[PDB]
Formats: C-alpha cells, sequence, structure tokens
C-alpha cells in the first residue's frame, strides 16, 4: 500500500511516498527519512488518506 508524507520543517518542505505492508511499517520509514535529513517535528497520521505529516 502506498503511503504519503507531508513535511513542512523549517528547511525541507514537500511530499514523498513509500509503499509498505501496513501503516507501522511506514511510519518506521518516514520517521527515520525525517530524522537523516535533520527534521524534528510533531506527526499526525490519517488513515483516511494514508498521509503522515511531520511539522517543525
Amino acid at each position: 500500500m502506498t503511503y504519503k508524507l507531508i513535511l513542512n520543517g523549517k528547511t525541507l518542505k514537500g511530499e514523498t511516498t513509500t509503499e509498505a505492508v501496513d501503516a507501522a511499517t511506514a511510519e518506521k520509514v518516514f520517521k527515520q527519512y525525517a530524522n537523516d535529513n535533520g527534521v524534528d517535528g510533531e506527526w499526525t497520521y490519517d488513515d483516511a488518506t494514508k498521509t503522515f505529516t511531520v511539522t517543525e
């Protein structure tokens, strides 16, 4: 299943997607990706659109 991430950091902004079997797996890879790119914010997840968001 395709999941999306909306990045609204101070420095990195945009959207990316990933394929994952479920939501906890997609949250795992999105968190590592955010952390590798120095983004550190509040997170939300909406299962009706399969979209994560991180805001700094």
